[PDB]
C-alpha cells in the first residue's frame, strides 16, 4: 500500500470532494489529517469512517484563511506524527453574483480563502517538505479558472491564482524531488450536459482517484507543474 | 486617428510599460488619464510628453487597491471628459522572495494591488461601459502568471488571477460588444539578468513601446473588436502556448 506510513493533510475535508479524497488517501495506506472550518459533525464522520475500514484519521479545526490558524494546524500534524508526506489544498467557498453586483467583501473572502488558504498551507508544507527532502502538494483548482464563468469573477480569479501559484511552488521545490500539481474538477455531482461531451456530472470519488494517483503513484514522481482536468471533456485542455 | 475623441485610463501609468501605453494611446488619438500611486513627478513627465507630441492627458493619484479611491479615480475621469472608452489595468508591484520565507503582508499587498486593483477597476469601468454599450478593457498580466517563477509566488498568483478574471469579465460583458483581453509581457528592458537571453528565442528584451503597441492594437484596431477573453504573449518567444 503506497502510502504506508506516509502522512496526509486535506484542507476542507468535511464533505464532497475533500471527503472522497481523505477517504481515498486512507484506503491507500496514509494517515489522514482531516481539516475543517465550521462544525466537526461532518469531519468526525470521515475520521470515524476511516478507522472503521482500518486506517488512521484524525480531525482538526482551522480556518485555513488565517496565518496563526494554519500554524496551529501544521503544529498539530507535526505533534501527532512528526512528518507530512502529502498536502491537498481543497478548502474553498463561492459567492456568486455578476461583476456589477459583487460587493468588495464578497471578492475578498473568496480570494483570502480559496487562494490565500493555498498560499498559507503551501508555505507551511514547504518548510516541512524541504527539511525532509521529500513531499507532494496537490491543489484543487477548477475548470472555471481556466475558462472563466459568468457570476464567478472571484472564484475564477482565485482558482486561476491557484494554478499559477502551483507552478511557482513546483519550480522552487523541484530540486528536492517535491512535486506540486493541481487537479481541476469540472462539474462534480456532490441545462449544461449537452456541453459535457461525456454527458454527466463527475463523482467526488473520481476527483479523489486522480489526487491519489498524483500523491501515491511512483510514475507521478516526474509530473510537476501540471494541471489535470477531470471534467468529462468540458475543457480540452 | 482611431481613438480621436475617445478616453483612456491607464492605471500605474507613470513609468516603464504604463508610460509607454499612455504615450501610445494618446498617439492613437485617445485622451489619457494617467493614474499613479506615489510620485507626481514621474506622472507629470508622462503628461508633458503626451502634450509635447500634441496629445491630451491628465495625472490622477489613486491607490487602486482601495474601493473608495477607485470611485474618485473614475468619477474624476467622467467629470473631466464624460465617458470611458478604454481601461488598461497596469498598476502593479513586486515583493519577490521564496515561498519558504515570504511574509504574509508581502503576499497580501501584491495580491490586493495586482489582482484586487483589476477587480475594482473592471467593476467600475463595467458600469460606465455597459451603459455606453461599448469599451475595451486590457489587463497587463505577465508570462510569469502562465509559467510560474521562483521568488514570485505572489506575483505569479496575482497575474494568473488577472488572466482568470479577464476571461470571466469577457464572458459577462460580451453581449454588449465590450472586449476584455490580457497582454502578457515577457522580460522587458524598462520594467513597470545575464543568461535569461539564451532562454528567449529572439535574444533581446522587449521594449516598453513594444508592449504598448500590442495594447494599442487591442484598444483601437477595428479588427480587435472580434477578440475577447484572450491572452497575447509579447515575450520574444519565451513561452509558446
Amino acid at each position: 500500500l503506497p502510502l504506508t506510513d506516509r502522512i496526509a493533510l486535506v484542507t476542507g475535508a468535511s464533505r464532497g470532494i475533500g471527503r472522497a479524497i481523505a477517504l481515498e488517501l486512507a484506503a491507500a495506506g496514509a494517515k489522514v489529517a482531516v481539516n475543517y472550518a465550521s462544525s466537526a459533525g461532518a469531519a468526525d464522520e470521515v475520521v470515524a469512517a476511516i478507522a472503521a475500514a482500518g486506517g488512521e484519521a484524525f480531525a482538526v479545526k482551522a480556518d485555513v484563511s488565517q496565518e496563526s490558524e494554519v500554524e496551529a494546524l501544521f503544529a498539530a500534524v507535526i505533534e501527532r506524527w512528526g512528518r507530512l508526506d502529502v498536502l491537498v489544498n481543497n478548502a474553498g467557498i463561492t459567492r456568486d453574483t455578476l461583476l456589477l453586483r459583487m460587493k468588495r467583501d464578497d471578492w475578498q473572502s473568496v480570494l483570502d480563502l480559496n487562494l490565500g488558504g493555498v498560499f498559507l498551507c503551501s508555505r507551511a508544507a514547504a518548510k516541512i517538505m524541504l527539511k525532509q527532502r521529500s513531499g507532494r502538494i496537490i491543489n484543487i483548482a477548477s475548470v472555471v479558472g481556466e475558462m472563466g464563468n459568468p457570476g464567478q469573477a472571484n472564484y475564477s480569479a482565485a482558482k486561476a491564482g491557484v494554478i499559477g501559484l502551483t507552478k511557482t511552488v513546483a519550480k522552487e521545490l523541484a530540486s528536492r524531488g517535491i512535486t506540486v500539481n493541481a487537479v481541476a474538477p469540472g462539474f462534480i455531482a456532490t441545462k449544461l450536459l449537452e456541453v459535457i461531451p461525456l454527458g454527466r456530472y463527475g463523482e467526488a470519488a473520481e476527483v479523489a482517484g486522480v489526487v491519489r494517483f498524483l500523491a501515491a503513484d511512483p510514475a507521478a514522481a516526474y509530473i510537476t507543474g501540471q494541471v489535470i482536468n477531470i471534467d468529462g471533456g468540458l475543457v480540452m485542455a
